[PDB]
C-alpha cells in the first residue's frame, strides 16, 4: 500500500537522476537534481529530494516546489561615439532588434530582454513579433542567433513622445537561447549595486549607434563613460527645446563634458553596464534612453534608464510570466 511519487518533475535546464535505483518512485526513494553547470548555477536547494508520506518530492528544506538553473550572468572577456570596438565575449548579453529603427536591448536569464520602451512602443502596438537576434557582432552580418518575443511589456508610466520617464520594456522570448560564450545574460543589479554607481564611477554603453562619422556602426562598439552628477545634468537639460523636468529621479545620466564620448541614435535601449568588483560580475545599471539631437555635444549628457529604480517591476513581470 505505499505510496508512489512517480517520476520526478521536468527540471528546465537541468536533470534528474536516481540515487536509490533507476526509475524507484517509492516512498523514501531519493533522486538528485542538477544543472548544466558550466553556464547554469542550481538555486534554492542543494537538490537532493525524497518521496514524503504525502506523495510528494520533498528537498532536504522540506519544499515540494521544484529548485532554479538559472543561467550565470555578468561574464565578460573584458573582465557610439568615441569607443571603439567590440571583440567577441566583451558583450555577449547584447542584443540587436529590428523592426523599427536601429535598436539594442540586453538578455536576461535566458528567455528575457531588456530594453527601452521608446525602441519597441510602435512594434509592439502594431502587433508585429521583433526580430531579435544575438551572438553577432556585426549588425548586418546573415550569421546570428534568432530569436522571436512572445510578448512585449512597457513600462505603464511611459508615455510615448511625451518624455522619458520610465523608459524601460521586457521582451519574453518564444523560447529560451541556447547559452554558450558568446551569449550570456547581464546581471540585474543587487540591492548595494549603488555603491558602484556614484558620480564618477565608470560605465560602459555598447551598440551599433552613431559614430562620430554620423553613421551607425557595422560592428558592436563600446565606450567607457563617467556618471555625472543629476543636478548638473539637470540644468544641461533645463533649456529649450526640452519640456521641463526632462531629467527625472528615474533617470541617471553619463558623458564628458567636452562630449567626447557618448552612446547615439542606434543605440537606444542598450544597457549601460557596471562592474562589481566584489563578485567580478557585470551588472545593467542603465539603459540607453535619451539626449540631445546631436550626439557627442559638449555639455549635454547621455540620460539613462535608472535601472535599480525599477527592479521591483521586472521582478513582478519575469515571475509572473
Ligand atoms: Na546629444
Amino acid at each position: 500500500t505505499i505510496v508512489d511519487c512517480g517520476p520526478p518533475d521536468d527540471l528546465p535546464s537541468g536533470r534528474v537522476e536516481y540515487i536509490t535505483g533507476p526509475g524507484v518512485t517509492t516512498y523514501k526513494a531519493v533522486i538528485q537534481y542538477s544543472c548544466e553547470e558550466t553556464f547554469y548555477t542550481m538555486k534554492v536547494n542543494d537538490g537532493k529530494y525524497v518521496c514524503e508520506a504525502d506523495g510528494f518530492w520533498t528537498s532536504s528544506k522540506g519544499e515540494k516546489s521544484l529548485p532554479v538553473c538559472e543561467p550565470v550572468c555578468g561574464l565578460s572577456a573584458r573582465t557610439i561615439y568615441g569607443g571603439q570596438k567590440a571583440k567577441p565575449g566583451d558583450f555577449p548579453w547584447q542584443v540587436l532588434i529590428l523592426g523599427g529603427t536601429t535598436a539594442a536591448g540586453a538578455l536576461l536569464y535566458d528567455n528575457w530582454v531588456l530594453t527601452a520602451a521608446h525602441a519597441v512602443y510602435e512594434q509592439k502596438h502594431d502587433a508585429s513579433a521583433l526580430d531579435i537576434r544575438m551572438g553577432t557582432l556585426k549588425r548586418l552580418s546573415p550569421h546570428y542567433t534568432q530569436a522571436w518575443s512572445e510578448a512585449v511589456f512597457i513600462h505603464e508610466g511611459y508615455t510615448h513622445d511625451a518624455g522619458f520617464d520610465n523608459d524601460i520594456a521586457l521582451i519574453k522570448l518564444n523560447n529560451k537561447v541556447v547559452i554558450n560564450s558568446n551569449i550570456t545574460p547581464i546581471c540585474l543589479p543587487r540591492k548595494e549595486a549603488e555603491s558602484f554607481m556614484r558620480t564618477d564611477d565608470i560605465g560602459t554603453a555598447s551598440g551599433w549607434g552613431l559614430t562620430q562619422r554620423g553613421f551607425l556602426a557595422r560592428n558592436l562598439m563600446y565606450v567607457d563613460i563617467p556618471i555625472v552628477d543629476h543636478q548638473k545634468c539637470t540644468a544641461a537639460y533645463e533649456k529649450p527645446p526640452y519640456p521641463r523636468g526632462s531629467v527625472t529621479a528615474n533617470m541617471l545620466c553619463a558623458g564628458l563634458e567636452s562630449g567626447g564620448k557618448d552612446s547615439c541614435r542606434g543605440d537606444s535601449g542598450g544597457a549601460l553596464v557596471f562592474l562589481d568588483s566584489e563578485t567580478e560580475r557585470w551588472f545593467v545599471g542603465g539603459i540607453v534612453s535619451w539626449g540631445s539631437m546631436n550626439c557627442g555635444e559638449a555639455g549635454q549628457y547621455g540620460v539613462y534608464t535608472k535601472v535599480i529604480n525599477y527592479i521591483p517591476w521586472i521582478e513582478n513581470i519575469i515571475s509572473d510570466f
